[PDB]
């Protein structure tokens, strides 16, 4: 099955398509990435969808997991200390400048 990703300024996939541009699924976002819409023409089909908020995978945890840190979108916030220490300023959970709709982290570091 093919299934072809339409995504937004930061990389967030809201539209699924078929082989034939049909649509699979829609899914809309709050700004921190939480999912605030979600819909398919089927619910098994639905399920297979992995790549979400910013193209990253969400993992059945709820987490968000972009390479070095997991991110925890109903707060905005990652899980733990970047490792790059101050190479974004002292916060070291603070998540993209606090600016989410208009910048996008490409791995947590």
């Amino acid at each position: 099955q093919l299934r072809y990703s339409y995504d937004n300024l930061i990389g967030s996939s809201q539209l699924e398509l078929d082989s034939e541009g049909q649509i699979i699924s829609e899914e809309e976002y709050y700004p921190y990435g939480g999912t605030a819409l979600w819909a398919a023409r089927n619910q098994t089909e639905a399920s297979y969808k992995t790549i979400r908020y910013s193209g990253k995978e969400r993992d059945a945890t709820g987490l968000y997991y972009y390479g070095y840190r997991y991110y925890q979108p109903w707060i905005g916030r990652w899980l733990s200390s970047d490792p790059a220490g101050t190479i974004d300023g002292l916060n070291l959970y603070r998540m993209v400048r606090n600016n989410p709709v208009t910048l996008l982290d490409p791995d947590g570091l």
